[PDB]
């Protein structure tokens, strides 16, 4: 399977900035030819850990990638670690070895490549998180699908502030989307 | 089924201003009693493609409305094109129009008819979608469930800007909200 | 079962100032991990019904909390009355009450109990709702997971204004959001 996700467990899964430096807690669910998908991010390690924008105002965006093969499986030169990523049993995910998850990819047709034709804004999905779920800290995630090239299908989140923030802690509020699956 | 959809395909399937004027991209896709629904909206033809508000700032909202019978067929007086709406099957429909469509409809019981009763506004869905994908650039998506008369099901789609725009094409992003199911 | 909900009828059964005040109207639906939750409110009666702001100052935001036992059955000190909240059969419930909807809970390896750690914001799903349909009139909804004490598992809503109503009812627009299921 019903679900493709990365463990809650929130042991760093996601390479930022530095190695190992967040957890990103992406959750991909099939129903029938929506994917319904519920994504948050913690940081914990060095550059975008904490926030001084007084002392760094050049500081306010950073994005996390996610790359697939023909057959879907997370590319290794994605943002996100291979290994905690995988379908899910329990809370685990079969352990073994991911394969074959055509159709939780993101619609070709729907959301096609730069090269393959004109892309409209309908790639794209905008919302809006909270930091340490304060109202008054606000960032944007604007995930966009099949725009990344050295793959086959692209999710990519793109993280966004705008406000001048004095030692903030980037760990984020949940948010919630669906996008059109390929299968 | 699982979906009940248009095509992903872009060619023009909606009459917003003028004919085959626009692509209503809406994607139907039944979880038991919820309805999960994805939709964009590119304007590619005449009023409402290029928006000028220091030309025409009275110009600044228009609706798309789908009408269904007692059954859940799209009613051909509604926005969208009757031909392009059918259960998905592949990227198209097996391209013969439904006929057994129902628990697709939102639930009269909580989505009441405009009856003499007291009506409340959990008839209604906002959301806001991004003209070109660009955050400075935002516009309001009020969906709205059987408040249309001439049919036994209404979902209607309201898209206003408060904003006054120089020259932006009016193409959205995705945008994902649920409703209750009839049946 | 799909879906767990409170029956869609107008009859009220939420207590959020006095006796059933209130109707929420709260429909879960269980698509493998993720439960897909759809939110609406009407405040019928008392303090909450009518907002007049240039009155009561003081009053601008409420609470409405669902707890639950080790199985998953809404505890009775919960503002939800337990007698309309069941598994969902036709418009009614199979009026016999569940026990152990697990699983229909948010998960606790994803969304913690407050035990005495470091707790993050994924716990929390702020939304906007709009009070009467009305764009000018919007009101805060901040869904929070298992951070109630005196339970296992908590749902729970926080509403907010931040602006100065005078004379507006708080009956509300439906809101969609998604939680990771505990199993």
């Amino acid at each position: 399977t019903r679900t493709l996700w990365t463990t809650p467990d929130t042991s760093p899964n996601c390479t930022i900035a530095q190695d190992k430096d967040s957890k990103l807690t992406l959750v991909l669910t099939k129903c029938g030819s929506q994917i319904l998908a519920n994504v948050s991010l913690i940081v914990v390690a060095g550059k975008y850990h904490i926030i001084n924008n007084k002392n760094n105002p050049e500081i306010k965006s950073f994005t996390i990638k996610l790359l697939f093969d023909k057959n879907g499986v997370l590319l290794d030169n994605s943002n996100l670690g291979k290994t905690y990523w995988n379908f899910r049993s329990g809370d685990s995910n079969v352990s073994t070895a991911y394969e074959k998850a055509i159709g939780f990819m993101p619609n070709l047709v729907a959301y096609p490549k730069p090269s393959n034709s004109k892309k409209y804004a309908r790639d794209i999905v905008y919302g809006t998180i909270y930091l340490g779920g304060k109202p008054d800290q606000p960032a944007v995630i604007k995930t966009t699908f099949n725009q990344e090239t050295g793959c086959e299908y692209s999710i990519t989140f793109d993280f966004s502030w705008s406000k001048t923030y004095e030692n903030v802690e980037f760990e984020t509020t949940s948010f919630t989307f669906s996008y059109i699956a390929q299968q």
